[PDB]
């Protein structure tokens, strides 16, 4: 399930970076961005394999690539944040 | 549940020199490694008492020992990561 929506202003800086790299197509800090997400756990809504993409939001300081990303969806902004390495995901609303 | 499966190279670095003393069975660097994980919060599937062992994963910087910790149960393979002081929870993958 997702747990709501959150405004794309309550979340880290970096967050806004990503989707600024994602309207652009790149390129992007990391090999696995842009991946396919299997969504393997059922977390997010059931789709056909490549409706969804994962991206890296960069955690300050981190030698990896962390615990931050944001999935795409191939609707018209759809588009979800982890913090905690996809246990959890919102929904982001970038109008606010 | 289990949050997913995550690549052992997916990891920092010393998710990997954990995995290394515990399959040497140390010595490991902390009193507390290698005592029973209790599973209190029902994160990881049942078991009796005793199934589990945590570990620590140092983290670099940290003053403490931080909250990165491996956690065996005694099927082969069966070596768990959390990075949140065990809040969630990753299977490690050790083939990538």
């Amino acid at each position: 399930d997702v747990s709501g929506t959150v405004c794309l202003s309550a979340l880290p800086p970096e967050a806004t970076d990503t989707l600024n790299l994602i309207a652009a197509d790149g390129p992007f800090p990391y090999s696995q961005d842009g991946v396919v997400f299997q969504n393997r756990e059922s977390v997010l809504p059931t789709q056909s394999y490549g409706y969804y993409h994962e991206y890296t939001v960069i955690t300050p300081g981190a030698r990896t690539r962390g615990t931050r990303r944001i999935i795409t969806g191939e609707a018209t902004q759809e588009d979800y944040y982890t913090g905690d390495h996809y246990a959890t995901f919102s929904l982001i609303d970038q109008t606010c």
